[PDB]
């Protein structure tokens, strides 16, 4: 509640403190796949959601503390085909009862059914959407990209975002409550990438005071398909009281 | 999974990241009650047990991991009648689905309902008995105790410990994998007593790969009540790896 | 040694575990200041360096093993005049015996007193440079920057830097000793604008055994002199084992 | 300064962010030797103290926050002669600049050389003393204790404690400051024994806001001497807040 810190370099099979929605599981070789693969082939028409099974507490009503928190990760995309690929995946933060939205979710990352923002969705999510089409996603800029989704899929900042296939990339996450500020980097030490963002957003009028936090991810056509993995994931959160 | 560590300093009611099986409840003034309490008196024949959301990951059968932890917490136990107690309560470890036994389990502290031991429990609890009673509780020793119990009411090893009433508990448990040790330490600042014990246990034959901890308590004739509380509850588990 | 963590949120006058070479000093509101400051106002050829008194323990002979570590801090630079600015600070790991070099170490942010690199120097270094001169300082780049120096001023790695005057920066310096990568960030919550670089360093063979911690700060003419500041500093650092 | 946690499972051969005062050393195999060791057989007279470099602190003159730690190490005892053993060690709280006493401190634990208690020592130690002499120690009990030492040899609070020749020792030492409570545990897993005390001590009045941390150990005469070796040792401390003096 007031701290809470985990951290998993590697997964298992059928893992206990996972709550999985839709059709994300751990492999053997234990690589949590949000997306279902056959015989090394990604899918299509697959959306995956996994969270952690304890609640995390964000802020408290009555002191009015508000929880400043810090979480890294190590994820892959990997597409059979370079050229074009199928939505992708994000790093959100939503409430405990949250579900899979009924209807297309493909091309919201599993999270939204549709395009308008209401404040009632109460999710925060980073995503790392690869898709660029204007057609099916009029929203999203002209190139493959990072952004930060606050009750809604149209990201209120986005940054530019070089995908390697097949390149491990090195994320992390840190939210400072007092300063109200989300920053989301990216690392490919391959060959040694950076790419950063920051934005502000109030944890206090967006989502309540328990909140769970996990992994989302979609696909789409099965010519655009791509496989998502997640190897490793940390978290660290601490709710600081504030006497003034 | 591999490293988990959390602390609840203070309790909130209808906690999110606390599971409670029978009428275990949490106070307005941020207390949490095991057993029931109607304006500010104890009720009888009152069983209470609150977990972790997450499970807590102990070995894994692979590799052959086995991991090591350490917990804190204060609590509270306050009789109307000093003379005598009913029950008691404990710290335990459980599997995920453990719930409460049918029948009468008061004397067993919620945990069993037979006095026998049998492998298949899987529960590993450090039980803070206050009832010393022959008749009903012929395998307790004939003074106020602190027990280890593995797979059995009759804990393995016992150490007297002298019970104030209306005084701050402080409990430490603290588990070493490698030398397969469990200890127990209790200490009342107030009369700046301390009561400690050890025992040899290895979790890999007793519990399964994936754990629930938490407390328990119960309580038994309306002559005999008490009121058991807790008011902050720390928890830090890694599981380090050999390479032997 | 295996593992240190440390927190500074707030400095005192004469700080008992931070070693002051130079004229760095802490004042009395609790900011931690390399350069001395008159009546409010920043000094010329002014020249400081502050370092944790513990040495910190990197790699091992013997097993091989490498540490990885994660550093976070606020500094604030702040100059009279916005147009030119003097030098700047970095974040540095040196040996710990080392002391202010002989000569004029302005233009080289205190750290060495010749622009050639040599191996002997065992420095590691990420510096804010503010100042782009190219006769004093040719090797920097036409804009500020922040770099990466290895044994040498001209830093290997240079990303593009919006300095603010009187802006709080957020800044946080991550090793990864595996993948054997310096990561960078610099964060401004007041415009919400973020900086990040990566580069390829591998501390086996530039750091010994055991370095020590710190920053280091310079300034230059009066007219163009500045005040560096630092707020908080966060230090954790762990030694993982390789039984490969 | 607000918090500071460390964790030695190892040692080296002159580590660095130890600082070594009397006849301490590391040895090759990796262990803490505060008593020189000639092949394999302890020596007499000998005096050692080890400190962590980096100083801790403990209190605020201006808020008035108070630091609340805990610590755990692993240590070892053994001597040649178990019917009599020499002095013993200890972990002790003392100001950074503290140095060894002259003259005779080897019944002291190479912390005091007076056996009067004095308050500007500013030392606050958990010893484990070994040695129960009423002439030489009269102040000490009949049996081999762990005590608490606030500013003197004479232990505040005492628990029996049944030592183990060449047996293994897991200690933890807890300071709680709100409810100012030091707490002091040994544990002999290969036996499964414990030992436990409590004791009222307020950091606030005996020590300064800087301190240092550390081990210290002393030897007595050829005959009865012993080993003192320790093979890891965890450290933690964090600065809380108060909000109700401010
Ligand atoms: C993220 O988080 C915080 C907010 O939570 C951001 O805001 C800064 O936080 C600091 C510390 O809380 C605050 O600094 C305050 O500035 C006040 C005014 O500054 C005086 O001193 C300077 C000295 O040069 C003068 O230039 C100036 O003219 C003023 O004279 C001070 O009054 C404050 O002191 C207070 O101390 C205690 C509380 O600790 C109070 O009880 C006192 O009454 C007193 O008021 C304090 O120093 C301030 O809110 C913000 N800093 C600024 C404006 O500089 C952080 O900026 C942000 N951190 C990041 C991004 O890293
Ligand atoms: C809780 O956990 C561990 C078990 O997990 C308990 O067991 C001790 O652990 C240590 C460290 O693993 C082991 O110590 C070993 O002792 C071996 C023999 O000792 C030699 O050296 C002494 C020096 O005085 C001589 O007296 C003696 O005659 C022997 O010559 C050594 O061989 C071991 O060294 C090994 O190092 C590496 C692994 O790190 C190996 O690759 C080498 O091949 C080499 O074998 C090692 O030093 C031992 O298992 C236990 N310690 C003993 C018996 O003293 C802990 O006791 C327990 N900790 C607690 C309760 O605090
Ligand atoms: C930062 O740190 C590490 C290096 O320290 C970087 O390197 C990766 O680390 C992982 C884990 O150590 C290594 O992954 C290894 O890949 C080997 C080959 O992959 C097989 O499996 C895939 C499945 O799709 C096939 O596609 C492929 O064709 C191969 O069949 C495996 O053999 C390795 O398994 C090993 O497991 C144990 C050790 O845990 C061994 O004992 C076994 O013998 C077995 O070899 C392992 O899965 C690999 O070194 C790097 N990952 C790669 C190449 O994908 C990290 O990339 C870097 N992390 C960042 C930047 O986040
Ligand atoms: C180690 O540390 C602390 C001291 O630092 C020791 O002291 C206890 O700490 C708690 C929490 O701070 C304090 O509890 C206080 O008790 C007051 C009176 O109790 C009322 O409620 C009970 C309910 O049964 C009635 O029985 C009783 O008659 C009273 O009606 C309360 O007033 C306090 O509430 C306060 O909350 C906030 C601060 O959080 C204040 O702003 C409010 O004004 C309000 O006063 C509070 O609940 C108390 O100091 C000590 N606990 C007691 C006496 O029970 C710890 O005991 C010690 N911990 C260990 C050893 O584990
Ligand atoms: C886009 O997303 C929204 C939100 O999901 C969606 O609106 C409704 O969401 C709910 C929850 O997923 C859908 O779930 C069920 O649909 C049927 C018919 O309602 C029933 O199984 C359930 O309805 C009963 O239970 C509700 C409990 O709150 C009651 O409110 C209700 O009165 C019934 O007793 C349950 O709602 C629901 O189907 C959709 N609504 C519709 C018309 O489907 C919205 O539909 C999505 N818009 C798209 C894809 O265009
Ligand atoms: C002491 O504790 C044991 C273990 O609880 C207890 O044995 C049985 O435990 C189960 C689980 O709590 C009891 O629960 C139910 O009882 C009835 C009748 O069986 C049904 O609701 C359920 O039985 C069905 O579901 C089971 C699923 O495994 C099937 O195995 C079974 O075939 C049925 O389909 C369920 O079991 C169960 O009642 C008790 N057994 C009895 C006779 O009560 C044991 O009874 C306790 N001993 C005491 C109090 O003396
Ligand atoms: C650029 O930096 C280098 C490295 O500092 C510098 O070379 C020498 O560095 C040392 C250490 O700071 C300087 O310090 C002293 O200088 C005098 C004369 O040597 C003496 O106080 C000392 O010399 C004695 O002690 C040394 C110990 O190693 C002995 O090696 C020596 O034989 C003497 O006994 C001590 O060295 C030293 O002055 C400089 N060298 C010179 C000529 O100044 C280098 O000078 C700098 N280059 C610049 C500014 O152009
Ligand atoms: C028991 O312990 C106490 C405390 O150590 C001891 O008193 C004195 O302690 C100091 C510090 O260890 C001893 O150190 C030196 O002794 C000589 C003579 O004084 C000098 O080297 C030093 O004295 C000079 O420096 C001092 C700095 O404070 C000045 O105060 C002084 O005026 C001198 O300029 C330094 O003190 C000191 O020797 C002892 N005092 C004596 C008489 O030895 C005490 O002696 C011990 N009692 C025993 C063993 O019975
Ligand atoms: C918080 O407390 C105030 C008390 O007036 C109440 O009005 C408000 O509804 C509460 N908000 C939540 C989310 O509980
Ligand atoms: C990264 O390095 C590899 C080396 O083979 C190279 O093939 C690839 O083109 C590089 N990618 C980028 C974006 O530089
Ligand atoms: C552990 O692995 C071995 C492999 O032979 C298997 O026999 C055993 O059943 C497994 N145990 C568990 C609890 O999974
Ligand atoms: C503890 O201290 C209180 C002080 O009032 C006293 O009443 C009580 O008897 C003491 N309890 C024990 C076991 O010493
Ligand atoms: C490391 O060990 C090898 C052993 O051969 C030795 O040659 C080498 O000099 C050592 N390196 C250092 C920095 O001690
Ligand atoms: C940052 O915000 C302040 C608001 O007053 C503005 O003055 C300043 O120009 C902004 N700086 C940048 C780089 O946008
Ligand atoms: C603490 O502050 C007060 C201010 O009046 C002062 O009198 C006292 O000497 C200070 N104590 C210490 C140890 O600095
Ligand atoms: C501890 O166990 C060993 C087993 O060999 C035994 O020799 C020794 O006497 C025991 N010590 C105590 C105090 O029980
Ligand atoms: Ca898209
Ligand atoms: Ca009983
Ligand atoms: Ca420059
Ligand atoms: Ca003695
Ligand atoms: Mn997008
Ligand atoms: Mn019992
Ligand atoms: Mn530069
Ligand atoms: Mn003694």
């Amino acid at each position: 509640s007031d701290e809470l810190s985990f951290t998993i370099n590697n997964f298992v099979p059928n893992e206990a403190d996972l709550l999985f929605q839709g059709e994300a599981s751990v492999s053997s070789t234990g690589v949590l796949q949000l997306t279902r693969v056959e015989n090394g082939q990604p899918q299509q028409y697959s959306v995956g959601r996994a969270l952690y099974a304890a609640p995390v507490r964000i802020w408290d009503n009555t002191t009015g503390s508000v929880a400043s928190f810090s979480t890294s990760f190590t994820f892959v995309v990997k597409a059979p085909n370079p050229d074009i690929t199928s939505d992708g995946l994000a790093f959100y933060l939503a409430p405990p009862d949250s579900q899979i939205p009924s209807g297309s979710v493909s091309k919201y990352l599993g999270l939204f059914n549709n395009s308008n923002s209401d404040s009632s969705n109460q999710i925060v999510a980073v995503e790392f959407d690869t898709y660029f089409g204007h057609s099916y996603d009029p929203w999203d800029p002209n190139y493959r990209h990072i952004g930060i989704d606050v009750n809604g899929i149209e990201s209120i900042k986005t940054v530019q975002w070089d995908w390697i296939n097949g390149g491990v990339a090195f994320a992390t996450i840190t939210y400072l409550a007092p300063n109200k500020t989300l920053i989301a980097s990216l690392v490919y030490p391959s060959n040694q990438t950076t790419f950063s963002v920051a934005a502000s957003v109030d944890l206090k009028e967006i989502l309540p005071e328990w909140v769970r936090v996990g992994f989302s991810a979609a696909t789409g056509y099965p010519t655009e398909v791509e496989t998502h993995d997640v190897l490793s994931w940390s978290f660290t959160s601490t709710l600081e009281a504030n006497c003034d």
